[PDB]
DNA sequence: CAGCTCTGTACGTGAGCGATGGACAGCT
DNA sequence: AGCTGTCCATCGCTCAGTACAGAGCTG
C-alpha cells in the first residue's frame, strides 16, 4: 500500500468516530488493510458502504471515506467496530476477540444511547445476540431485531457486511434496501419523538 | 429421534493491479 | 520510410461474509 507493508498496517488501529445524540452508529467487523492504512472508515474498493449510503438518500450526495468525521455533526451517524484488531478479513479473529469486543461495544453503547445500532454483518449480530441477550436463533433475520441494548433504548438493525467479499449481496445495489429501510426506521423514530 | 452446536464448503460483482501491445509522434 | 520510446487502452486476473449441509452432541 504506496510501500507500506500488510505488517505495518497489522498494528494500526481504526478511532471511533463517537458522539452523544446520534441516530445511527454503524458497528463494522474490525479495520480491513485499508481503513488501517488510511485511517478512515470504509475506504476502497472493496467495500460497499459509502456507494450505499448515497444511493439510499442517507447521504444526498456521494461521500467517501475521507467525509467520516463530519457524519456525527452533519448526518447524526458515528462509527464503531466489534473489534479493534485490523486483519485482512473476518475470519483471522478469535472467539475470545469478538466476545471481548461484545462487551466493550454494550458499554459504548450505554454511553452513547444512539437511536439505532448498526450491525454492518450478520455473523457479528450472531456474536452478539447470543453473549448479551443470551438468545441464539435459528434463524437469524436482517432488518430490525426485537431487543433493545440493555438499559436503553436503543434499537438494533442489522444489514449484510458492506464488504463485497460475500457472494450473496454481489453489488451495493443488492445492499441499499437494507439502507432505505435503515433511513425509515430512524424517521419513523424521529416522527413518533415529535407527537412524544 | 429431535433440536441443537460446531465445522467445512461454495458462492457473484466490479475496482484496480501488473502485463501487453496498439496508436502515435519525434527523430533521422 | 525505418526506427524508437511513451502513453494509455485493454487484458486477465485477484479479491474485499454468508448460507447451508452434515457431523457431533445432548436431552
Amino acid at each position: 500500500f504506496n510501500g507500506v507493508s500488510e505488517a505495518e498496517l497489522l498494528t494500526k488501529t481504526l478511532p471511533d468516530i463517537l458522539t452523544f445524540n446520534l441516530d445511527i452508529v454503524i458497528i463494522g467487523i474490525n479495520p480491513g488493510l485499508m481503513a488501517a492504512y488510511k485511517g478512515h472508515h470504509y475506504p476502497g474498493p472493496g467495500n460497499h458502504f459509502w456507494k450505499c449510503l448515497f444511493m439510499s438518500g442517507l447521504s444526498e450526495v456521494q461521500l467517501n471515506h475521507m467525509d467520516d468525521h463530519t457524519l456525527p455533526g452533519k448526518y447524526g451517524i458515528g462509527f464503531t467496530n466489534m473489534v479493534e484488531r485490523t486483519t485482512p478479513g473476518s475470519k483471522d479473529l478469535s472467539s475470545k476477540e469478538f466476545r471481548e469486543g461484545g462487551r466493550i461495544l454494550v458499554q459504548k453503547l450505554q454511553k452513547y444511547q444512539p437511536r439505532i445500532a448498526v450491525f454492518n454483518g450478520k455473523c457479528i449480530y450472531e456474536i452478539f445476540s447470543k453473549e448479551v441477550f443470551g438468545v441464539k436463533v435459528k434463524n437469524l433475520e436482517f432488518g430490525l431485531q426485537p431487543h433493545k441494548i440493555p438499559d436503553t433504548e436503543t434499537l438494533c438493525y442489522v444489514m449484510p457486511s458492506s464488504s463485497a467479499r460475500c457472494a450473496q449481496f454481489p453489488r451495493a445495489q443488492d445492499k441499499v434496501h437494507y439502507y432505505i429501510k435503515l433511513k425509515d426506521l430512524r424517521d419513523q423514530l424521529k416522527g413518533i419523538e415529535r407527537n412524544m
